């Protein structure tokens, strides 16, 4: 009874955090990677969902077998509010890009969400544009999550993944890496970090093919939960010491790398991020340091993505 | 720095339990699951995995750079092993069925294990003639973990999983629910389980079509997993209250309804170790009892079996 969960909601957040060894040899800095696959489906979304469900929530803006809930994403935000909403009761409906792989469709599926998608050369603008006609069609009333915009998100950082980084590194941590997507993860979990200790020091990631953060233009690119193309609203890029461009050749390499040397499965976001946290890592003004790096998800959820590219054409042609 | 890991093997075993709510109406005892999904690879297998590996270097029975580790799987243990062995520099092989999902084969190669594939049709004998080749054939030496038979298997579940379940659940369990692949989960859990508590009860489950262990004949079955066709070694039935049936069918309804009524995606192992708790649940005799169940993985490895079959086929066919 002690221990034991009152539902799968209480098994989101609380993630551990390993040590980076082989694959960061030259390092002067210690690198200690945040697991966010470990928790109830196995992102770091999860925290998001349940954030901006429990405010909606306390709002009363959505209510179980009324509302319609509505979310535009690109496959992990959709998934973390799809089991609360099977959980709780809500219908939910997402609006996602064509090019979302058939894996995240069927999960999406097997929690009972509807799925609706969208022509990936109208961008951001056409799940938004997708989300928005949903809505309309809502005949008891919908809601719209927002991800980008919604204070929930940044604010369950601030509320959880810092406070956890703080604590479980023994409040040595000096600097937090974490690759920008919507940015809550950077901008809640900063912010809090940086009330504890004002030296810490912020870096971003995003795509070399897509650096809107230093200024480039938007850019197609393949580390898949990066790389928006815009700079969203819960993102206040003023607190970043610095935002670190990764290729996505790079990205992926140091993908194999997590697996070939740590044994850790991961995919490509979390490559990027080890990559930047590695070259942080090797600056000689960070000797001593404690770096902190945010691998946002597991690498099984990008089975069919080019980091496998190679390996699955080999696989294919086995026989016994 | 004081509750970071020292590397990904200190992150397997200490999964948590969580209540079962709606799918458990009409139980009169209450049901928690144990979700070996929550560590390292996202399976039980990991705790053999390490433990076995650990036996061996122990016994000076594997080198790093030196031994060929060899082992007979459908996936999981493989897949235990494969990240053990990349971290610490052994090359491994593994045989398994032609049957094995395409997603189980790249993650092995993703951790540079190399896959042997056997006929379906040579059964459980297939794998290990297969095993015993590829002994032959290492020139400097192999090592065939063999985990029906390895004691490091239950010994592992008797030094962690029991202890987990006896601590977490307060030292209230009255029952464990696991199914019978191995055996080992039972057998070690199970073992320790009795002797804090001599009047806790055995179940254990397998497949309805392959009831080996109740006297039937072997035979095809879809929980993975389970119903190897054999008893093995590692368990002794006599600890056993009952081995509880389920058919292929069960097993795939109730994990569809682990996903939609508790926000769980699970497999189909864990939906047949779910449906016979919840039947053991619902006897008079066992009401105000506290029986806690394996799960033993996560539904988002088993994408391409047939507990997704109808989900698939929908989505292949959806535009934007
Ligand atoms: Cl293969
Ligand atoms: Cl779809
Ligand atoms: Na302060
Ligand atoms: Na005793």
């Amino acid at each position: 009874k002690c221990a034991i969960k009152k539902d799968v909601t209480e098994l989101i957040g609380n993630t551990p955090m390993v040590y980076l060894n082989n694959i960061a040899e030259g390092c002067v800095a210690r690198i200690a990677a945040k697991l966010e696959y470990m928790q109830a489906c196995c992102s770091v979304k999860d925290r998001i969902a349940l954030s901006m469900i429990e405010d909606a929530e306390n709002k009363g803006l959505i209510t179980p077998g009324k509302t319609v809930l509505i979310e535009y994403t690109s496959g992990n935000t959709g998934i973390g509010l799809a089991f609360i909403a099977a959980l709780r009761g809500y219908k939910l409906q997402v609006a996602m890009p064509s090019y979302v792989s058939l894996e995240r469709r069927i999960i999406l599926r097997a929690f009972g969400a509807e799925v609706y998608l969208t022509d990936p050369d109208k961008g951001i603008a056409g799940i938004i544009e997708k989300a928005e006609e949903l809505l309309a069609k809502a005949a008891d009333g919908g809601y719209i999550f927002k991800q980008f915009e919604n204070p929930a998100n940044p604010n369950i950082h601030y509320e959880t993944t810092g406070p956890e980084i703080w604590r479980d590194s023994g409040e040595k941590v000096d600097a937090l890496v974490a690759g920008i997507g919507t940015g809550g993860t950077i901008a809640g979990a900063g912010k809090f970090l940086k009330e504890k200790n004002p030296d810490i020091k912020l870096y971003g990631v995003e795509p070399s093919e897509s650096a809107v953060l230093n200024g480039g233009k938007p850019g197609k690119h393949l580390i898949q939960g990066l790389g928006a193309g815009i700079i969203p609203a819960v993102l206040d890029v003023n607190i970043l010491e610095e935002v670190v461009q990764i290729s996505s050749e790079e990205a992926i390499e140091t993908a194999k790398l997590l697996a070939l040397k740590e044994g850790l499965l991961m995919g490509i976001s979390s490559g990027a991020a080890a990559a930047a946290a590695i070259k942080v890592g090797k600056r000689p003004e960070n000797a001593g340091k404690l770096i902190v790096v945010i691998f946002p998800s597991f690498g099984e959820r990008y089975l069919s993505s080019p980091l496998f590219e190679s390996i699955r054409q080999e696989a294919e042609q086995m026989t016994f």
